[PDB]
């Protein structure tokens, strides 16, 4: 399989090549209007820039930016806004987003602090009875149920449009055990969590784009999205062997920088990939 290819890497030691050689091989565009001065209280400091060419754009004429790209994988017909963990003062923006692209589900790779700092604000409301108003943006969001189980924590919560009274369901998927430092050692839990995601049907076209989000330059968001890519590829090709994932790697970071920060992380997706294959 492209097992025999991370075997090999695994014998000579060279995921630090492979991955420098990634890197290296991967897009630059601009980032303009992320690097405006109205928008820096708008960006996670030593968070990735959105490109201009694939940003998502807020419906409203002021100011329109959020630090948030669309992934347009097309051969697997499938979508993905990856996003920055939203800040203390862009919960409204992040509520709005979601609403606008008519997404139906979150995927949150991170905790709310890992190595004693926080990562992200709490922009989703804790207890059923203490529901969030978002003023800046008029949306209401509201906690509906809350299944926590080992390794991931589901939600659903109702996000209501304060100007035209209607309603939507959201689905919040957190994946709750990625390690502090590092990567799982083992991904039986990641793609479980990949799985639940898919299984939710917020993944589908039938829905806007699924947003997923970490911390800052921690990664992980890419490589939900490369696996999940990877996967459907193998399960549609006449050839499963062809995908092949720096491919795929390098074509989906044409959409946003820094999928992917580290070698380690680049093997651990070839190893979630390979796993889930085999289990598909």
């Amino acid at each position: 399989e492209m097992e025999k290819e991370f075997e090999q890497i695994d014998k000579s030691g060279s995921w630090a090549a492979i991955y420098q050689d990634i890197r290296h091989e991967a897009s630059d565009f601009p980032c303009r209007v992320a690097k405006l001065p109205k928008n820096k209280n708008r960006n996670r400091y030593r968070d990735v820039s959105p490109f201009d060419h694939s940003r998502i754009k807020l419906h409203q004429e002021d100011n329109d930016y959020i630090n948030a790209s669309l992934i347009k994988m097309e051969e697997a017909q499938r979508s993905y806004i990856l996003t920055q963990g939203p800040l203390p003062n862009t919960c409204g923006h992040f509520w709005e987003m979601v609403w606008e692209q008519k997404s139906r589900g979150v995927v949150m790779l991170n905790r709310v602090m890992e190595k004693g700092s926080l990562k992200c604000a709490q922009y989703w409301p804790q207890k059923e009875e203490k529901e969030m108003i978002f003023e800046d943006t008029n949306l209401k969001l509201t906690l509906i149920s809350e299944d926590i189980k080992s390794y991931y924590t589901v939600r659903q919560l109702e996000l209501e449009n304060l100007t035209t009274q209607e309603t939507r369901e959201i689905l919040h998927f957190h994946y709750t055990t990625w390690p502090d430092f590092g990567v799982p050692e083992s991904p039986a839990s990641f793609l479980n969590f990949l799985f639940k995601v898919r299984e939710s049907g917020s993944l589908s076209p039938e829905h806007g784009p699924v947003v997923v989000h970490a911390a800052a330059g921690i990664g992980r968001s890419g490589t939900f999205c490369l696996a999940d890519t990877c996967l459907l590829l193998m399960d549609k090709r006449k050839d499963p062997s062809s995908v092949d994932i720096k491919k795929v790697l390098l074509e989906m970071r044409k959409f946003r920088m820094g999928l992917i920060q580290t070698a380690d992380q680049l093997r651990f997706s070839y190893l979630a990939v390979i796993e889930g294959a085999k289990f598909i």
